[PDB]
């Protein structure tokens, strides 16, 4: 009736946001743990005689490093525009002739069921913000066990051959130096968490009793049993933080390596092609699109399967450690430390001469009942994990979410606050708020640095009824009043929520502005083109201030509760 | 379908739970769509036509048109909603109002309402498929929602001020005379409501609002029927309530044991008319089963000024006065300066500074003073300032043509954040999915607006932005310290609001300070509503995400212009 | 009651069910002993020949019109039916106007308080299976939980 | 293993002149009606399905 | 409506005149004039009306 | 080819202007 009188789509201010790249960076634990289960399935199905370098280990290592050639090639040719690490890859003949060889090297069917979960997606009415996968926020403190490197499995068929009849063959290869990060030797105990010191001890958490398999040379005569074999001979690279380009880690790309990763590629990818029957590759693939990318896995505090501690070299026979010994070497799950008192407050003789509820020093009275979560074994090892998807509520497609690693670890951050639309704006502005469920990672405690992990606990969700939080002319800081001598009236202690007795061992704040998150997650924005630094990538503890509650969430078990390992 | 699929087999190892039962209710300001039948009106009905009819006036024909809204409200609450509210509860619908409801259940409506009536559909999300919204008055206080439900009443009034000539008034000025209600020992007028009349001498102002609904007691209309009589008077009595006595299904539905003959007449009456004369062929009962998504659609914006105000007034024996936009916001205490320091309380300090850390002190030297300053009323600021479109599901601007009209609003004034529970996997799955209040205000919190209270406005920040709680959301601790500690803590972490008197907000942080009016709200119980059971959501973009859809356009008084 | 909790903790364990928000073992005595109660509203508010005081006082029409229609098709095991089947309605034969018929409209609270077994005990004690107490374990403050103040 | 969420329900408060068994035991104050229906749906679904 | 039209009453004698010239039979040839008085409003500037 | 990376059509302001009345009073010396 009104319609051509209001004439409201004539009469609308319409924005769709600016332009946001939202990047993906898989644990890529998980899918190495899928390949290493589908390789013990199937490798006596195989004939690897015409083959020197064709191992169980070389084949779970070709895979892991196809997914790590996927994300390159994603970030190189599909990300407008390509991440700093992308670009300090020349093209030069030998590059362009080893990025011609993982882009039509053969790849398995099962892979690509990984693969087809880290496709670009761009949303329909958020229609400039994109999501890809990139290993441009990469820092290696930060992110370095979380990404598989390839050249462990490259030293596992080094051990894997050996005619040794030990009874644990697997610790020369834990011995095994990956990397030197600046001062530090990084090895494979390091990497997979299955050897410390404190004597050296052998701890067997999930991840490594399922790559211990790769480089057990118990099985040797198996793998001699062929005319001609051959060892890598792999070069350990020493980087820094001015030179440390993930891409040329994972990827093998290190002069001093370039000959031994080209013939390791075409050498698997002949052997997939010949005996996986593979056909497919990634050229054709890297610019297909899905929504899959936003499905991921949330976890809790979950122990690790790393440490940062710096291991000398095995002499004799490691023994057999335990779940607590490793996380003192881990340095999770430490209990409060003891006040030192060297600092000392000022509070005055006299106690009438000031408003005392007004001042933040005690007279020694309440002490704190923050208490941190010891490191235990069914709490940090057995947890549940919730599925997220943004689209539908099916269970079976969360068969590769699980695979994926596409994750959200959140340990202590409790809350996220959204921005509140002001009609009084530009539309730009309000159609842009991107950074809403995001921490800045200058924040956030490394988790391969040698940090200490303490973890006090999330509010119990046991209560009566839901609650919630609304803040007032800004979100962007919580105010704490200072008061005139002479005020209006009476003003009422009911609103003040006390933090009783802080002595520099329990947090005293609760409130990260824009060391003490506890966080991982696969999902980042970088703020800039240049290298990433502390203070420009964010990690998103949530994606639900975009998809919103509506969005399904499902309850399951950790991937090796789900995934047996025979 | 993969090769781990047999193995894993995620159907028999995954825990699903969409979540509890949620009603989340819908309470139209009926005001957007009063503005639109007014103009639906006044482009139907001539004043040299429509002669024959006695109860048949602009006035009426509106009145008609806004009670059957509220029926439909009614009618969704009582019939569809599980299980109906308190309010609807208190209704006689079996005996006693069975010929009542019977009547507006099959009253002939126009089919220019059933445009506002599509969007007041009932709706259940997809995979929330146990949280249902839809349109109910059973969170409604009088000092809340009061002047944002039109009151049928007022346009019987109207009808009744046509008939004849008063000693040295108009029949604009002695419709703004006229009492709707008697809440409390307070006098409820027209001029309250709709916000025309104020104050010994009586001024007039025109807002949006009245001046669109002056139209129906203008001088050619009411020099129409003083030398054209066929109108008849309806015989309306006034109700007189309290807080343990309010209804509002029986002060808009007019269900008064007293007024029992005047609805069932007035309902009847209009109905033939409108099957006559307006070409109307459809009813009311055959629509409150209907579903659509068109519930969540949504009008989001900020600090506008009130088309109303709860001063007392007088009778008006004289002539009014013309009044202004800033002595109308005077007594309708909307954009108020900052207070003065009245100096009534003093605090301690001490003599020797150098006895205490001042830096942990909350009480200053008499300082530096707070640079917090309220926004005043400006006409062009809080009159014509621009609004937010919502909507979750579609990116069409022809689909906003019925949100503009229908009411479902959220005015937000001084809220900037809304903190969510982030996901705990430790914990059940039904509680997870059950995290439907985030986003929302207990009404303790939010200052009434038909209260005689003060509105400050004090500003929102200008427009990234980003706030992170740790271990608890419910809360912001500050930190109280014991005398020998570990190290020295940091004091830069700390954001100082300095320079509180009393006159300025101290804290910014609501675990009445909130400024806000909803449409969209959630009853705890199924008793009636209190302060502390009745919650407004400030947004639903915790509910459904910023990748909603959000478009920007003016006021309905700015393109249903006059 | 006794019936139905035996009932329930042999097709109940504890080691399934576990996707379900609402439904524990108390739950789900408290909806089974809630059905009885329904069952005996529904033959007093719609049999009885006039319906009871009590019954009188419930707005069966409008307020509550939604609740009544949910437990009247609420879904019901066949065990409590072998309760049921003896609560029905029965008239003598040669006593032809004598009706024997089950109804709540005679229940003083200091007579007949603790014989009848309000459901909201057991939504209590789902309550307390949630969180652990300071020294109290989770059956004493179950029975530390106010039902009513009379 | 969390999964249970917690039931919102009122504790009445009744005399004499004012108690109602049918009240007290089919839940129907005022204040518990979401509760009461929310209860009476979400355990009929479980019985439905799982018995 | 203009003010000059809101000051005609809409009382029965104006009305009934109302009624006689909007009823009143008119030849073709002033139709050739009249079809020039129609209402227009602009495609681009949609509310720009004559 | 930057057709969907300018859209051009969700990235524009359109106004169609105000509403304006032009009123046609005839010279009724000719008719």
């Amino acid at each position: 009736i009104f319609a051509k009188e209001i004439d409201l789509p004539r009469n609308v201010i319409q924005h769709s946001g600016n332009k946001f790249i939202l990047d993906v960076v898989p644990d890529s634990r998980f899918p190495t743990f899928a390949i290493t289960e589908f390789v013990q399935r199937s490798f006596s199905n195989f004939t690897f005689e015409q083959y020197s370098y064709v191992s169980p280990a070389s084949l779970v290592g070709y895979l892991v490093y196809m997914i790590h050639a996927f994300v390159f090639l994603v970030d190189a040719f599909e990300r407008s525009p390509m991440s700093a690490y992308a670009s300090e890859i020349d093209a030069s003949h030998a590059y362009l002739r080893i990025i011609d060889a993982f882009s039509d090297a053969y790849i398995p069917d099962f892979l690509f069921e990984i693969l087809d979960t880290y496709l670009s997606h761009r949303l329909d009415i958020r229609s400039k913000l994109e999501m890809n996968v990139s290993y441009g926020s990469v820092l290696y403190k930060y992110d370095a066990p979380r990404i598989v490197a390839p050249s462990i499995f490259l030293l596992a068929h080094n051990q894997l051959i050996s005619q040794s009849r030990e009874s644990t063959a697997y610790e020369k290869w834990l011995d095994s130096i990956v990397i030197h990060y600046s001062r530090a030797v990084i090895r494979v105990g390091n990497l997979v968490g299955g050897l410390y010191q404190s004597t050296h001890f052998t701890y067997r958490n999930w991840f490594a009793r399922s790559l211990s398999r790769l480089a057990d040379s118990a099985t040797h005569r198996t793998h001699l049993r062929r005319p001609m074999i051959s060892e890598f001979d792999y070069n350990i690279p020493s980087v820094n933080n001015n030179t440390y380009n993930p891409y040329v880690h994972l990827l093998m790309l290190e002069p001093n390596n370039r000959n031994i990763t080209l013939d390791f590629i075409r050498s698997l990818s002949s052997f997939c092609s010949t005996e996986l029957k593979a056909t497919r590759t990634l050229r054709d693939h890297i610019s297909r699109r899905s929504a899959a990318i936003s499905r991921c896995v949330i976890k809790g505090p979950e122990a690790p399967t790393w440490h940062s501690s710096p291991l000398d070299d095995l002499k004799e026979k490691s023994k057999q450690g335990n779940f607590s010994q490793f996380c003192e070497v881990a340095k999770f799950g430490l209990p409060r430390k003891e006040n030192s008192e060297s600092y000392t407050f000022k509070f005055p003789k006299d106690a009438s001469t000031i408003d005392t509820a007004f001042y933040l020093i005690q007279e020694n009275g309440r002490s704190s009942v923050l208490d941190p979560t010891t490191a235990d074994e069914e709490l940090h090892t057995e947890g549940m994990n919730l599925l997220f998807d943004p689209y539908d509520d099916e269970s079976s497609a969360h068969y590769a979410t699980v695979l994926s690693g596409k994750l959200i670890q959140n340990s202590n951050i409790d809350g996220e606050t959204l921005l509140l639309p002001d009609p009084t704006t530009g539309l730009a502005r309000t159609n842009s708020r991107y950074l809403q469920g995001s921490v800045l990672i200058r924040n956030v405690l490394p988790e391969f640095d040698q940090h200490e992990i303490r973890l006090f606990p999330r509010y119990p969700q046991i209560s009566r009824l839901s609650a919630s939080l609304t803040l007032l002319f800004n979100m962007r800081q919580v105010w704490i009043p200072r008061f005139k001598q002479k005020v209006d009236e009476q003003p009422k202690l009911s609103n003040f929520s006390w933090n009783e007795g802080c002595d520099g061992t329990v947090p005293s704040l609760n409130v990260v502005t824009a060391q003490q998150v506890i966080l991982w997650s696969s999902y980042r924005h970088v703020s800039n083109s240049d290298r990433p630094t502390v203070d420009t990538v964010y990690y998103y503890s949530t994606l639900e201030l975009l998809f919103g509650t509506r969005s399904s969430m499902m309850q399951t078990y950790n991937l090796h509760q789900l995934l047996s390992l025979h």
